């Protein structure tokens, strides 16, 4: 019944065409019925077709197939639209039937004209608009209608068919025409098949085409998410330099969606601008159009890719894969980064001391990059310019390591410029013109020093003539050292100012210099070069000023400097002459002596301004060569020579000096050459200006002789003389020949030739004599000559005597003393003296003989040598000397002295043996000790600090035995040992010295040698000479603080090794305080500093200025007097001005002056007290109440404010210098006005006592020292005294000198009592003498006058003066004629001074002389006061006979006890009676000359005329009769009576010749009265002989009387002689009867007799008067007997027989005995005839008769003849005659006579010729000797030099913290206005600054 049907097409799947036709499927079901129906089918047009009714099969619920299987069913269709296709189904087939179910089917024909195409660009996105669809369509038909398009992305029944898009009409042709459809999501990430729809209506309609994707152009949704693709593209922290590597075969592509995807090719970002992106490419083994693959797969099979970056920024690498339109579906991008920064390069230089061009400059450099490494291109850079290669560098290294090997560049720089290494290294190539990138700059900059070059000017000739050539040369010097190896040529130019304009620039000096007139030179290398250069320029015309400019090159580089100005110089003009003057002494010149000369060089222009100075050379010429230079040439070479001198002209001087002094071999007529020269340098040319001509020895010989002596018997002496000259031998040596006179002696010695060596003026000549032995005693004198040179023959003559020994050999005895003696400490002075003494002593007066004595100490080799000359009175030579001794004794040393005769300018020995000191010296070891010990650094001086590495020091003292200054230097060696361990390991083992002495020898130490500070270290110190005390000086550091024991060693340092411990005793230590090291502080104790530019609110402030005092203080003080009071809230800094006292500089310290100044409140400084005050700092005290703005600091004690403070001196003290701190008293000799600057000299006179008495000296006053001073000053004197009464002080205030004990030394002034005889007018400079009359002396003064005038006999305590003198009267007696005398002496014997003032005594008149006292005092026997003897004064002494019969001479007796005619004081005592005087000038008065008197007066006279006196004067002659014969008596002697005196003026009395006599009554010397001593009673006695009478004779002489004449004598007349006897024949008999009577007649007498006498016998006289008595003739007889008158012849007859017949008259008459007689009888005479009686006659009778006759009687006349009367009768008596008389007998012999005189004696012998003289007084020995001088004390030493500061500073501390709070992290116009102004303030105040220190 009910039946389902479905219709579709089987035809083609796309919708039919009109061409194509469709078949066509239905089925049938019909679940309720199977019956057969019939179907039929029904198109849309109809009339193509109309199908018939079939059967159908079974139907059922199972589909059936049915309709077009194989029929014809099928048809075409021709319209183009929808058609609608209807099955029906008919039960029957009958028409109509029944119509069981009818379907309808619309299928839709499209049209096969119309094209329709879609287009995909791109590859879709999921979930992103992809909008890449186009579609294409192109109709057949000419016009086609309008359309409309629709796209269905997909036939799932899900999506949708989209809205119409109207694509457009397409009008025309059938070109292609192409629409844009919008964005479409696709949302499926799988295959879709994109159905394209075109509609002929927008609504409905008929469908036109469709188009399909057709087999794989369909379109594919891609997932961007599903996509994942892997870069990897290398390193990612690279930099620029790396190049980073792109592996493409590496990178993976894949989709991970699924197999079958759109391939899209890939395309890849650098990032980078510089290249274009990638073309955009497939990946590997993949073709075009293929399914991209579903595994992961490389890009590119083998491409590697190498790129760079071209800045150091970010950059992002992004791969992406592009189909269609350049839009991403998916890009996957990595990121990159690069920087610059991190390079870093060093360039240092390694040789140092970069000198600019010299040598070469050396650098090097390392460059590091930390990772990453790779080449980067390096530039070096110098002052200038980079390399174009620009080199080429490799990394090897990394980060770490900072220099790398870069190839060490080194250069040269230029100029003293700095250079500014720069090295640069740029990344990025560089080779082909493109640019690195900047990456290190870090740029070297080293400082350089150049050298400079030294330009000198010199021309000639040096000022220029017009006209006149010259030539200018120029030294070049350059600095330091030309480098090795480098020779330069400088070219230099000059250009005269003459001859053109200077270049203007540095072109044409350098094409100059290249030319020819260019002058090039050449430089020696590594040396100083000098060079020279010379031009040549001629002046047209003169010009006063010269300036030139001269410009050097070397290479392209000018030597001076552009900017600089070309050097000018100034050479002068006008070309003077220069006037030379000389002046020489002495005038004459001895041989080789030095000379004087000096010379002036004078110039007439001065030297123009700004110009160099003159030199000019000055040749002189001695003369010793023989020719002089005669050309400029030898000049110029004697000048540049030694010879010649230099000299330089001073700026603006034309006066100039020049002095020499030569040497001449010989004297010669001479005045050296002078040359004036002045030269261009290094003696080019000649040349010279002015021209001059010149204007116009001794010996000494000293001779001695050794030995002196001669002796006999020995080896004869040696006479040396020893020549000396003034003048050095110069050129040549000299020989001298000495020659000596002959003596005498042994001959003329041998002359004797001397050679001088050069240099040498002293020369000896030895001479011998072999007779010297003999020679006698006495002078000798030598001459010698001397040649020298040409002065020739020289005489010197020396003298000298030789004494005679005898055969005796002399001796010298040496000995030896030391005063110390022992022992001696080792190195002290030690004084040795020796004797040498001669006992004999022969040298008197002659030779002296010179000693030379050596001493010689123990030193032991195996030395002040010192002379003394021998003296010829003293023996004893003294040596002293000094030894020295440094050794120790071992045992003892001797001293030895050596005698040499030879002295001063040794051959022969004087002593045959040496001898030793008698003591050997003991020499004792050094006691030295160390003196202190002390540490520099030092909490206190026991313990030292305990990281401050602190200094010992040890003092060695060597005690009294200090070292000589004369010897060598001594050293000690000190060790110690500080205790502590930390230095070379172990303490030493021992104490003992041995290891204490090898320690470690650390005298001298570097600073870090690490031995600085040992613990155990020995030194080595040496003591000077002259110096005593030793410093030895350690360093030590102290680890750790403790306890340490110092030890302390000190040794003799001698001959490397150390010796033994000089301590006393072996092993002996100085061991310090043990100490415990303190804390080390840290404090500079620097001046006082200041911060830079602190930040402060605003009174606070860093500094004041001169003179404020910082007041840290609220309180303010504008400048420094205050103002405001409690200003600032918080304390400020401020300043006050201070008080008066002190003074500040910088604004720091208030401190006061000191002593000699004082201040002000706020002045800089203390200002200047004036000279002569004492400007004291004044009592201050303190501030109490602390509350109180402080007066000042609290130590200040005492203050001196204002001018106030300034105090002078009192009167007397002296302030020479200007502080005037106090005050020195005035010395001794200076007085002060004022507190003067100086005291002042007072005058000659006055002295120093105190004055207060006296008004108006200057004594300081109360005021003066109480009120201000007080206690500081005492009070002492000011003044000056003239010296008082008679004395004088000789000097200007030479003080007096005052000692402070008054009662024990009376001090005293220095001036004098003066000397005698001098007053001082009170005070004076010098004493007055005294005016004469009147004496002074020092033991007296006064007087004592006319002292025998005083009745008392005693002399006046006289007291009279002259006032304006004061000078005492000379007493009378005294005088004073002269000024001067200490006693005035008194007068002399035999004149008077009377009055006191004598001006001079007179003579004593004629008649008054002088004698002491007056005369009657003088002649006073008694005595009136007994005391005084005053009046018993006596003088006289006469010689006269005393009164009475006694006569006692001196009568007056006793010695004399008044003599002096001297000292005579008054009236002149008149004369002694003896005495007398003529004249007035007599001293002592003449005794009477023999046979006078002078008596006492003039009245009391003997025997004197009354009208003559005695005037005291005159001496009167005695009388006749009077006699004296001796002197001094008052009268003359009255002569005794015998002698008698006649004449007047007789000294005798005369003989009475005999014949006459003298009777007198008064006569008799005078009688001298005992009481006057006077003569008195003199009266004359007889004047006359007063002759004998007669009858008396006097043949007596000297007879007082007459005697008479005796019997038989007569005395006729007076005065006869003697009596004469009466004469023969007459007589004489009584005494004293003148007259003889005749004799009686008949009687004779005989000579003489006193009667007269009868004759004899027979004999008559026969006369009166008659002589004799004849005897009468035979034949006569006489007249009677004995007495007969005649006698007569005999009567008649008788006869007388004989002649002596005498009568008898007695007795017969006549008749006698021989008379006559008768005769007998015959005898007869008769006539008286004859007496023969004849015989008778006979007579004759007759003539014959004869008859004889006899007479009568006896005699009878007549005879008778015989026979008549009677013969017979005769008878008578007869007798005889008598015998005959005798003859008379013979005479006697004569009496023998007188025999002759005996002989006397022999005449006396001689006396004798003089006895011999004994020897005088004895010669005398020596005197003691003298006293020897002090040598003066030494100065002390300088100090020693202070020690080095430490260190440095030491290493600072790195610094760190920050010291703020918050713990922080973990860790324009008006301002630059403002700005200047305090820049312009700053200067201001440095200006300000900078006058305040000037």
């Amino acid at each position: 019944a009910t039946y389902t049907l479905t219709l579709d097409k089987l035809g083609p799947t796309v919708n039919p065409t009109t061409s194509d036709a469709v078949t066509f499927t239905a089925t049938v079901a019909s679940p309720d019925s199977t019956t057969a129906v019939f179907f039929t089918l029904d198109y849309g047009d109809g009339v193509t077709a109309e199908t018939t009714r079939t059967t159908t099969g079974a139907l059922s619920t199972t589909p059936t197939a049915n309709l077009v299987s194989a029929g014809t069913y099928t048809v075409t269709y021709a319209s183009i639209g929808t058609k609608f296709v209807t099955l029906r189904l008919y039960d029957s087939a009958v028409a109509p039937g029944v119509l069981l179910a009818s379907k309808t089917v619309p299928i839709y024909v499209e049209d096969s004209t119309l094209t329709a195409t879609l287009l995909q660009s791109g590859v879709p996105r999921l979930n992103l608009a992809f909008s890449g669809f186009k579609g294409r369509v192109s109709s057949s038909t000419a016009n086609r209608a309008d359309m409309w398009a629709t796209i269905q992305l997909d036939t799932a029944p899900g999506v949708f068919e989209s809205s119409r898009i109207f694509i457009g009409i397409a009008p025309t042709a059938s070109t292609n025409y192409d629409f844009v459809i919008p964005d479409q999501v696709y949302n499926l990430e799988g295959a879709k098949t994109t159905v394209l729809r075109i509609y002929d209506a927008p609504v409905g309609g008929t469908l036109l085409r469709t188009f399909t994707p057709a087999a794989a152009n369909a379109v594919y949704v891609v997932d961007p998410s599903k996509y994942v693709l892997t870069l990897t593209v290398g390193p990612t922290s690279v930099t620029t330099a790396d190049q980073v590597t792109f592996t493409q075969t590496t990178t993976e592509v894949s989709y991970s969606a699924s197999a079958t995807s759109p391939i899209l090719q890939w395309r890849f970002n650098w990032d980078d601008p510089s290249v274009v992106e990638t073309p955009l490419a497939y990946p590997d083994a993949l073709t075009a159009a293929s399914n991209f693959p579903t595994t992961a797969t490389a890009v590119s099979s083998a491409a590697a890719s190498t790129f760079r970056y071209t800045s150091t920024g970010s950059k992002n690498a992004r791969l992406r894969l592009y189909d269609g339109a350049n839009n991403v579906i998916a890009e996957k991008i990595v990121v990159i980064t690069v920087s610059n920064a991190g390079y870093t390069l060093a360039l240092a230089k390694t040789t140092a001391d970069p000198v600019t061009t010299d040598d070469t400059i050396a650098f090097s450099a390392g460059a590091k990059h930390l990772s990453s490494t790779s080449q980067v291109w390096w530039t070096i850079d110098y002052g200038a310019g980079e390399s174009s290669p620009r080199t080429a560098l490799t990394m090897t290294n990394v980060g770490a390591a900072a220099p790398n090997a870069i190839a060490s560049l080194s250069n040269q720089y230029t100029s003293g410029g700095t250079k500014l290494a720069t090295l640069r290294i740029y990344d990025r190539d560089g080779v082909g013109a493109n640019t690195g990138l900047l990456l290190a700059s870090t740029t070297v900059t080293f400082t350089v020093t150049p050298v400079l070059y030294a330009l000198e000017s010199a021309v000639e000739p040096f000022s220029p003539i017009a006209t006149v050539a010259a030539k200018w040369s120029f030294r070049i010097q350059r600095s330091k050292a030309t480098p090795a190896g480098v020779t330069e040529s400088i070219k230099c130019a000059f250009f005269g100012a003459d001859t053109g304009t200077a270049p203007a620039d540095l072109a044409a000096w350098l094409t100059a210099a290249n030319g020819a007139g260019g002058l090039t030179a050449t430089i020696l290398p590594s040396s100083i070069p000098s060079d020279i250069i010379s031009f040549t320029r001629t002046y047209a015309a003169a010009a006063a000023s010269l300036q030139g400019k001269l410009q050097c090159f070397i290479g392209s580089t000018p030597l001076w400097d552009p900017y600089y100005p070309t050097p000018v110089f100034q050479v002068l003009a006008a070309a003077p002459t220069y006037t030379l003057s000389a002046s020489v002494t002495p005038a004459v010149v001895p041989v080789d002596t030095a000379t004087l000369w000096t010379y002036n060089i004078i110039r007439s222009v001065p030297v123009p301004a700004g110009g160099p100075s003159l030199p000019i050379l000055c040749s002189f010429w001695d003369g010793k060569t023989g020719a002089a230079p005669t050309t400029d040439a030898g000049w110029a070479a004697l000048a540049g020579s030694a010879n010649g001198k230099g000299t330089s002209m001073a700026p603006g001087s034309t006066t100039a000096t020049c002095s020499f002094t030569p040497s001449y071999s010989t004297t010669g007529t001479a005045t050296p050459t002078l040359q004036l020269i002045q030269n261009s340098f290094a003696l080019d040319a000649a040349t010279t200006v002015g021209f001059l001509s010149p204007v116009y020895a001794s010996y000494t010989i000293s001779s001695y002789l050794n030995p002196v002596t001669p002796v006999a018997g020995g080896a004869a002496a040696v006479w040396r003389i020893v020549i000396t000259r003034n003048a050095a031998v110069t050129a040549s040596a000299k020989t001298l020949t000495c020659q000596m006179p002959d003596n005498g002696q042994g001959g003329s010695p041998a002359d004797v030739t001397a050679d001088i060596a050069v240099g040498g003026t002293t020369t000896v000549c030895v001479f011998s004599i072999a007779g010297y032995t003999t020679a006698t005693p006495g002078p000798y004198f030598a001459t010698v000559n001397v040649v020298d040179g040409a002065v020739t023959t020289s005489h010197i003559t020396k003298n000298f005597t030789v004494l005679a020994s005898g055969t005796t050999a002399p001796t010298y005895a040496v000995t030896s003393v030391v005063s110390p003696a022992t022992p001696v400490k080792v190195s002290t002075p030690v004084t040795y003296t020796f004797t040498i003494t001669r006992t004999t002593a022969v040298p008197a007066g002659g030779i002296p003989q010179p000693i030379i004595c050596e001493f010689f100490n123990g030193e032991g080799t195996a030395a002040d040598t010192v002379v003394a000359v021998m003296a010829p009175g003293e023996t004893t030579t003294t040596c002293t000397f000094t030894t020295y001794y440094t050794t120790v004794s071992a045992g003892g040393f001797t001293a030895k002295l050596m005698v040499f005769g030879e002295s001063a300018t040794t051959p022969s020995q004087l002593l045959a043996a040496v001898h030793s000191f008698a003591t050997p010296m003991v020499v004792a070891a050094a006691v030295v000790a160390v003196e202190s010990t002390t540490i520099s650094p030092n909490y206190n001086p026991t313990t030292p600090y305990t990281n401050i590495p602190t200094y010992f020091t040890f003092t060695l003292l060597r005690d009294p035995p200090v070292p000589p200054s004369a010897s060598s230097g001594v050293q000690f060696a000190c060790a110690l040992y500080t205790g502590q361990n930390v230095n070379p390991a172990s303490a030493p083992s021992a104490i003992t010295d041995a290891v204490y002495k090898t320690f470690t020898d650390v005298t001298t130490a570097v600073a870090t040698d690490a031995n600085y500070f040992a613990d155990q270290q020995l030194r080595v110190v040496t003591m000077a000479p002259g110096t005593g005390r030793v410093s030895c000086t350690f360093p030590t550091l102290y680890a750790a603080a403790g306890p340490f024991s110092p030890k302390f060693f000190v040794f003799e340092y001698a001959s490397s090794t150390v010796g033994a411990n000089a301590l006393a005793v072996a092993d002996t230590v100085t061991s310090l305080t043990s100490f415990t090291t303190q804390a080390a502080p840290t404090f500079i104790t620097g001046p006082t500093n200041v911060p830079q530019r602190v930040p402060l609110p605003k009174g606070f402030r860093t500094t004041c200025f001169d003179g404020y005092e910082l007041i840290f203080s609220n309180d303010n003080y504008t400048n420094g007097v205050r103002v405001a009071v409690d200003a600032y809230p918080y304390p400020v800094g401020q300043c006050r001005k201070c008080p008066g006292g002190t003074a500040t500089m910088d604004g720091y310290r208030c401190i006061p002056c000191p002593s000699g100044y004082w201040s002000n409140e706020g002045a800089r400084e203390c200002t200047a007290c004036p000279a002569g005050t004492i400007a004291k700092p004044a009592a201050l005290t303190a501030r109490a109440k602390y509350s109180i703005d402080p007066t000042t600091y609290h130590f200040v004690t005492h203050l001196a404010m204002g001018p106030e403070s300034c105090k002078k001196c009192p009167k007397g003290y002296f302030q020479p210098n200007i502080a005037g701190t106090v005050c020195l008293p005035c010395p001794s000799g200076f007085v002060s006005t004022s507190g003067a600057t100086g005291c002042t000299a007072c005058s000659e006179g006055t002295y120093h006592t105190d004055g207060v008495g006296t008004t108006t000296p200057g004594e300081a006053t109360s005021l003066d020292t109480t009120d201000t001073f007080g206690s500081i000053y005492p009070i002492i004197p000011n003044t000056c005294r003239q010296c008082p009464a008679n004395t004088y002080l000789p000097l200007r205030g030479q003080a007096a000198i005052a000692s402070m004990n008054l009662a024990a030394v009376s001090s005293a002034t220095p001036c004098r009592p003066c000397e005698d005889g001098t007053w001082s007018k009170a005070g004076a400079a010098g004493c007055q003498k005294c005016p004469p009359g009147t004496y002074r002396n020092t033991w007296f003064s006064g007087q004592l006058g006319s002292p025998f005038i005083t009745a008392d006999g005693v002399p006046v305590a006289t007291t009279l003066t002259e006032l304006g003198s004061g000078c005492s009267q000379c007493p009378p007696g005294t005088y004073a004629p002269t000024f001067g005398m200490s006693v005035c002496l008194p007068c002399p014997a035999g004149t008077f001074a009377s009055a006191p003032g004598a001006t001079a005594c007179q003579q004593c008149k004629p008649g008054t002389n002088s004698l002491m006292g007056d005369r009657t005092q003088q002649m006073a026997l008694v005595v009136t006061n007994a005391a005084n003897d005053f009046p018993a004064l006596r003088a006289y002494t006469i010689s006269g006979m005393v009164a009475g019969p006694a006569y006692a001479k001196p009568i007056v007796t006793g010695p004399d006890t008044n003599f002096f005619m001297a000292g005579k004081s008054e009236t002149c005592s008149t004369n002694l009676p003896g005495y007398y005087t003529d004249v007035d000038g007599l001293p002592i008065q003449l005794p009477c000359k023999p046979g006078t008197f002078m008596p006492f007066d003039t009245a009391t006279a003997n025997l004197l005329d009354t009208g003559l006196t005695v005037d005291g004067t005159q001496c009167y002659t005695c009388q006749t009769g009077t006699f004296n014969d001796e002197f001094s008596q008052p009268v003359c002697k009255a002569c005794w009576s015998g002698s008698f005196a006649s004449k007047r003026g007789l000294p005798t009395c005369e003989i009475a010749q005999p014949g006459t006599f003298t009777n007198v009554a008064a006569a008799a010397n005078a009688t001298f009265n005992t009481a006057t001593l006077i003569p008195t009673g003199l009266v004359k006695g007889a004047q006359a002989p007063t002759p004998c009478g007669m009858g008396y004779f006097q043949s007596s002489a000297e007879t007082t009387t007459c005697t008479a004449c005796a019997v038989g004598t007569y005395a006729d007349q007076a005065g006869l002689a003697a009596c004469k006897p009466c004469q023969p024949g007459r007589y004489q008999n009584s005494i004293g009867q003148r007259v003889c009577k005749p004799c009686d007649m008949g009687t004779y007498s005989r000579y003489g007799g006193e009667l007269c006498t009868k004759c004899p016998a027979g004999t008559v006289a026969s006369k009166t008067g008659s002589s004799q008595c004849t005897p009468c003739a035979a034949g006569f007889y006489a007249n009677a007997p004995d007495s007969a008158t005649s006698c007569r012849a005999c009567p008649r007859g008788y006869y007388g027989p004989y002649s002596g017949a005498y009568a008898d008259n007695l007795g017969d008459e006549f008749e006698g005995p021989r008379g006559c007689y008768k005769c007998p009888y015959d005898f007869f005479a008769d006539r008286p005839g004859v007496r023969q009686c004849t015989a008778c006659p006979p007579l004759d009778l007759g003539g014959g008769n004869l008859v004889e006759q006899c007479t009568e009687d006896l005699g009878s006349q007549r005879c008778k003849p015989c026979s008549l009367l009677s013969k017979p009768k005769t008878a008578r008596t007869e007798q005889s005659p008598p015998p005959p008389s005798p003859s008379p007998p013979p005479p006697p012999p004569p009496s023998p006579r007188p025999p002759s005189p005996n002989p006397p004696s022999p005449r006396p012998p001689s006396p004798a010729p003089p006895s011999p003289n004994p020897p005088p007084t004895s010669p005398p020995p020596s005197p003691p000797p003298s006293p020897p001088p002090p040598r003066p004390p030494p100065p002390p030493p300088p100090p020693p030099s202070p020690p080095p500061p430490n260190r440095s500073p030491p290493p600072p501390p790195p610094a760190s913290s920050a010291i703020n709070p918050g713990g922080g992290v973990n860790q324009i116009l008006s301002l630059m206005e403002d700005e200047d102004a305090e820049a312009a303030q700053e200067e201001q105040a440095i200006v300000d600054v900078d006058a305040e220190m000037q």
